[PDB]
């Protein structure tokens, strides 16, 4: 008996990865527009390699890109990249196609909704408030408050307790088979894998933990309607 | 004709990983000594999991450990961990066994020595100065200045240029088959893999790039003496 539907935030409700990609491309293009003496293909390829070598959250990608290209520190070029990166984030932040329409319909149907995500609480809430997703959700469960990262069972159990619902009365929708799907199924929740983006072979080994698979968020409505034989019921282990 | 010998810093000349392990264990033990209501085995296991979930350089491991254990923020326990962690680093920073004796002998024999490493320049130099390794090396090549990470060829080529030596006139000694060995061999240097610590199957696929393998730093002297048929010579591609 599904009463609560939980969603991951990034790449399920919000188009985070795609936005990041476009922001990075625009950053390089703006650096070039302002003088960076390198072609886009070369500069962007090096940025990607730099990101894989130094990490996604390294604070000096643009400064190090200049070092990598044997160019002297140039605050003009670096600022050009930062400006374009931020401008992109400000202008294109958006929901994954169909997300809002689906949320509105779920509320119209009477489901209670929640979010289960990882990351800095303020940053995650910024996405929620900027996209006006706030009153769609009764609770926003963030793993960092609990000192764990999904798929750790602690955060999923906390989500269930917040809504005071049994595992089988909850359904998790997420794009990541390991962190979202396996995590929710391990504690007894129903699961819907949103096949969005690319997945590694290791991640795909967790595909069995998904009760349903959808390529479009709209299809979630079909799944829930089908779940009209209830979930399974009381019974056993 | 080996004229220059290059060394990686961490886990080749300096016992970095082992020191970090002991520092982490001591941090947990000190937290417990000051009240942390958890047994060492449990607390340390969670710390390790926390490190794998949040990263080696996350600045709030101890704060998040409390969150993970459902304990209220306690600055006393956190400070106890920080104190023990730093005390350990201060008291036990040391060379990998045999490193200094080998460096002294290499200088006595007439080799020019250099370091090729990754990381924040100031932090790497702190290890060098604290262990009084300074005048053993003519040049300390740090990848971050070049905006790349080993095994990128750029940093190895820079090292060769600094010493104005041909690739075959240089030999690289390092514990990592991918970042140290493959990196040096790719540009033409002679290589000695120091089998220290654990190595993954993927790393082991680069074992062919090592000309020699040693389990003790002292054995490097034997390798160099053997290299008494020169390296190979002028010749071809």
């Amino acid at each position: 008996m599904v009463k609560v539907i939980f969603f991951d935030l990034d790449d399920t409700l919000v188009d985070t990865s795609k936005l990041a990609e476009i922001a990075r491309k625009n950053a390089i293009e703006n650096m070039i527009r302002h003088g960076l003496p390198v072609d886009f293909e070369t500069a962007y390829s090096e940025l990607i390699e730099l990101i894989k070598e130094y990490g996604s959250n390294f604070p000096y990608h643009f400064d190090y890109l200049l070092r990598r290209l044997d160019l002297p520190y140039n605050p003009k070029w670096i600022s050009a990249g930062v400006i374009a990166y931020h401008n992109t984030k400000f202008a294109y932040l958006r929901e994954v196609p169909g997300a809002r329409k689906v949320l509105i319909r779920l509320k119209e149907l009477g489901y209670e909704l929640g979010i289960i995500t990882d990351g800095n609480p303020v940053k995650q809430w910024e996405k929620i408030l900027r996209l006006e997703l706030d009153d769609f959700f009764e609770h926003v469960i963030i793993s960092d408050f609990e000192g764990v990262k999904k798929p750790h069972p602690k955060i999923f159990k906390k989500a269930l307790k917040a809504f005071n619902v049994k595992p089988e009365e909850a359904l998790m929708v997420g794009d990541r088979l390991y962190s979202d799907i396996y995590g929710a199924k391990r504690v007894g929740m129903k699961t819907v894998w949103f096949r969005y983006g690319k997945h590694s072979e290791r991640e795909l080994e967790y595909r069995k933990y998904a009760d349903y698979e959808i390529d479009n968020l709209e299809s979630l409505l079909e799944v829930l309607a089908r779940e009209s034989s209830s979930n399974k019921k009381v019974h056993p282990p």
